[PDB]
């Protein structure tokens, strides 16, 4: 399991880094656009915000499988290791195979279909990142597009790993985890969520309040 | 996943090769006959089309097993490496396994039912080519067929490989694939649609928006 | 169980109502706009083709409640009795809300999930809509849309009819009735693909053979 | 099915209004608070709104049945007709007993557990309503309490209803009306979604440029 | 739905009786050993502790059924209308019989499997109580006993009710409640847990919060 | 629910008629024989032990449709109300529809498979008894065979009653009865175990000691 | 999958033989009996008309174990490795643990129920055949006895294969090849049911049709 | 999968041993009682009817741990390879723990719950045996039991087995072999069931008087 | 199978632990109140009390990871290889990072959730305890929450166990078995239950008197 944060809060994710076991940050064009640093600014950043290790994935901008690879080539030379995300669009396909072919890893992304995101996946995509939410809100099933794409790919393409994403609350993600999904990654709200409780707290101050009863100190 | 287009229309196999991860193209005798080119001239032109790799497909039309193992020979004759479609008739049978003697690979076609389709794995055909859409369309259900024969092959020829043909929407595909087909054939409205997608545009077009209103450009 | 068929083939229509058990027909703007013909001429010749019987629907063109209130008023002094589409859009809300207080019957169309839908009919929609094979073709499952949606009207809005629409292939109409659709609409080849079988040709035909053979004749 | 707003956005339920066939507008103390005009200005606000129509619920602040009782009777006498939410913890149960004897109609809320709920309704409650989000948010199923709740007042409150809210995704909202859900509460972010969506509005621009392209009109 | 606390303690009737919507109070041989009052005096405590209200239920002693049905007298004489728990064994259904001649009313008790609980209710118990969590103790399942004995009764004894009984936590009671059950009765404990929940407690801080935060109070 | 004790043995039907709450008795020729009593000594005196009161079942040996048709009146001149169990074969069918036509009520008996037990009911029989251990014990499912016949009756000869015979443990009946079986017959030693059991007689001691052990005596 | 034909009839063996990938031809008492062909003349003629290689089943006629062993030698002295089918009774089961000591191959036969086919397997038996057919025609589910068969085997005796028997239609044959019959045996009508079908032929006529308009012949 | 025969009538065993593939015999206290030889004499019988070779248990009596051991120790006194039977109780797991120890093998008896048998099967037990037909007669279910209980030792004491007992019927024994027990036990009148079948004696003088028919005789 | 007592009390331990094979002792701050001695004492105590063998827990009482890794360290000077247990809380979740780099074991406790249960596995806990019964008692399923727990283990972090907490009915604890679950920690009242059965008893007394009738004693 790689647990990602979908952000591009260098602070926040400086702060989660000690709380949670992650694999990185994920990104994409709206959310480093709400940032507003520019990517060769932020991606650095968050990079030193895990301490100089993790995974980082950033989103080609232009429409041609061909400018697609000249993005891709320009986020490499920012990280060097970072994974390229690509629309999964009938351009973003054909960038995806060049991709390939240039040894340049990839996620295949704005998957709102099973067919299509496994499609990214045989072009060679390393990841694949449905919607949940989005497909969830136009009148889908979000866990039932993961769930099929994660059959896909167990059966079709078993290096490929889903990477779900799009999250309005921690069931969605919780879902994703039960179908299988080899990464996920989280917003920052979802994730704050998932590890505070109302029913965990009021355990944690019950076994206080049952310790200075018998010990006169709530401490060791 | 071997995925081919099921077309004899070598423009478009020239276009969409860039764009699919294609395993190569399945003709049959009315796609042949609808592009009004012949055998010798069209497979040529299909595999030049691929940039001179990939896979074909085309099938025999004699009655009797000896007919259509010489058809075969002529098939093989236009292209070295083609698999040869026969019908899974009793006589179609007959020549798969003469065909399976003489190491000349086929695939049984113009299978409507699971143990038919099983029948010419058994008999030494590589791949099983259910027609999905035309059990449908007949009031059976291709894909639970598809399902029986995917059993059947797993089970019984485990090399054996089902390509599933026959489709008029992406639904019937990902059913398919679903079902663990290895390998799938798609005519070229299904294939397009399967890769456009309204959802998929509009959050690509956000992005954009977004993008320009955060730097005044759409490029990286 | 109402019967329609999809088209503005108004030939089509007088030779398949001597067939079919037929309800109606069923128009949308596309279909309207093949057809060349306006709606004044093509309404009645429609009506007159089932032999001044059944029901029709055509479908508002304008962006705005109140525009879409005077399409509708502009459809009955075309065909007194016509049921009127509706885009399932906010508007298209608006105007089927006002339309029943005109008593106007309504028919929510262009629907593409099942709480869409579920609102049509509680603004008062007659008819829902779902276009099955394009949420297919889209990613997603025409069949559970409709289930759903079919569903949601028993419980919430048991005098609302779904009227099942978008087909490629009989299989997507047979499980649409399955589901419990009241109404289907089917474009002209997936209603003869729906009444011509290879079997049953056969089973008519053996019949014949075995007639002619003991009693020298095919007929009674 | 009563359809309401959660909200205390008057403009914004005016609006809308005109769209959704709404039976009411549903608030809680966050959602008064939020808005910063007191019960005594925004209820009667809201109530215009909706033209003077439809119904209306609020919540006590006290924390003793007796107190909770008397915020009855101030909610009351703001709008005569009011339904009064009444947190279901012990007080709770027994305030819904005080009010069922005074013919004041209560709603159970803050469910996050079925028989909690159920016990609201025996005691008088004609609405329980379950937090949904909330119980998925904290590791729950809210759709699970929501089909249990359900289940348990129709076996043994028939005339009580499920008033499902707190909803961050559309498809909550599904499976809370596919469970069987007689009532529901929307924020407006959730509604707008449930009738906003990127498919519709391509089927619905498709049908614009046929028309005009046939006929050169906007309009029929 | 009939509603039993399960208890002697009669302080704690009175208390729990303004909460709940108590239709009642039922004892056994050991829970009146517990609270150490003969049945003379605790029952009408109990009566008086419901405001002489409501339903009580008390078990006979004797081995035989004769014994059982002057058990039952002297039961009847403390308490005109109390419902008579006979244990169903052999003598137990002699005495179920008896009693129902006489018109007193009776509930078979100590009930361990679904066939044994049918047999009381047709021997004209009017209320069967399987013993849930002493099932569950025992290696079986208590839920699936209950859903067994609620089944049997509901095609075969319709007008029989079950009382569930012996519970440890909530899980049982809601289950109970699931399958159907007509009442129940609970333990003062898991009551108090049916009505105390850390996060419903959280959610109400949470609005006292709010609305502190925005009118300098938390009252209304 | 018709209840029945499957026996011979006068003198266990006096005592178990005071326990269970019986609707009579059935025999079949096996069981007569076992009790050396001929069929006019035993059936009046079963007559009485059941307390005079209830149904009365016997069969019949003849060989031939007339045979048995003979047999039904001599068992209708000894219990002039008795219901005659006719084995369903070919000439007890035909001996079902003759009784039917004289008004003489019938039990398809000896029945191995639903099938065969509905032809007894479509014939005429008001009962229909399949041989459950048997067909557990010859490599079947009693239970399934029941259960088919059971739908089979409800859907089509919904007069009819399944009258479930043979067994060897109290599951085999729960099973039947839980399958909504009308009527069953239970062997002596399955009918007891039924009603006996240790966890019970537990439950019981542990209330006498609890009891005694409060108030020194064993005594209400 | 073994697949094999269950027959005596020679010419026909011959002629399938080119056709079917055969594993062998079983035989049985009725069905040498119905051929008129002593064994050791059609054995003989069976073991050529396959192609000189394959498998032999016959079956013994004595009644006790040690003859059963004589009648093994008799046919083994036929056919050196003809596999030896003994019917499962109990002297069947006798002979099959002495056939096992003396390494002679046997198939435990005649097998209607599953414990019993287990029981051959344990005794050594390398093939069990249940009749499937016979075991529906007699009111049980051969399919069920096969599934439960295999599931024994798979479980218990792991080196022993079903080889399904008994059919009167495709279907069943296809039940058991998706319930992972090892090998299955076919009556000569269903095995020529199985290859011939009214959709498929149309298929191929079509193709024919097509190629002819396009070409102005049939052939390649 | 062993095969054990329940039984102290050494003659039967002799006997049944020619036709059953047994492992062995089991005993128990009131099977010897039953018998009315003692241990010293039945058991080295039982030893030889099975001619010297397969594996015997006996249980213990005593009703302590310490005693239990000085039990088990005379049993192997008699037969030195005994597996020795004790009952899963308090004192029972205290001498299963020691004869580990001691390296006594030991099966855990009298079981009636499935934690009881993992537990059994924890402390050091070979073969675990739940009393089916007891469970079933006690109004649980003997087969969810043995699921329940292979399942748990198949995930937590892989090396120890089920040992099924305590049958009926066959049916229970089908289904505690399709449950996957590794050994069974069976009582001489459910295993005589187990071979002996109307439908197969049918089936066997079918192929008798087809042979005759045939060849005017019914051997070889 | 981990198998562990959760309790501080010592004599119980010990007798306990002659019985039971147990993997150890689990201690919370709630159960060292409890018994009232501090951790130095009855930690030593407790080991002991297993003859100086097997695994002991304890819980960190600070709300810092800071101060939780101190905790960490003074209870492994206590007991050098004890397993501490941390609450999965944010700083909990940071304390478990640090420990794994300390290679200190750890438990994540207080897990009323599926995925905070598996977020303190990915963060290094060798365990996960789900509090079964509080989720229960708060209106959720701890079943199901172990379930899905156990299956996020097995998926994403399959070196990490569960270890099954709070219990009071032995039923929970057979499902968390059922489920997968690793280990577990019973309370001394289920784990006594769990080897208690009247039903057991009687079948042991029954072996007694029939052993008597026999032999004229209850001993071998």
């Amino acid at each position: 399991m790689e647990l990602y944060l979908d952000t591009s809060d260098v602070v926040a994710v400086k702060a989660l880094s000690r709380i949670f076991p992650l694999a990185g940050v994920t990104t994409n064009p709206s959310i480093i656009a709400a940032g507003k640093k520019p990517l060769d600014v932020v991606l650095p950043q968050l990079h030193e915000a895990m301490g100089g290790q993790g995974r980082l994935f950033a989103e080609v901008m232009a429409t041609t499988a061909e400018g697609m690879v000249n993005d891709a080539l320009k986020l490499r030379s920012i990280i060097a290791d970072i994974v390229v995300k690509v629309p999964v669009t009938a351009e973003g396909l054909a960038a995806i195979k060049m991709l390939k072919a240039e040894g340049i890893p990839t996620l295949g992304t704005a998957v709102y279909g099973a067919a299509q995101g496994l499609l990214s996946a045989l072009a060679g995509a390393e990841y694949v990142a449905p919607y949940v939410n989005r497909i969830d809100a136009q009148g889908g099933s979000g866990i039932q597009t993961v769930t099929d794409l994660h059959q896909l790919l167990k059966m079709h393409a078993p290096q490929a790993k889903v990477l779900a994403a799009s999250f309005k609350t921690p069931r969605q993600a919780l879902d994703c985890l039960l179908a299988g999904c080899e990464s996920i990654t989280l917003p920052l709200d979802v994730a704050q969520q998932m590890i505070s409780y109302p029913a965990v707290d009021a355990a944690v101050a019950k076994f206080e309040q049952d310790w200075q009863g018998a010990f006169g100190r709530t401490s060791i």
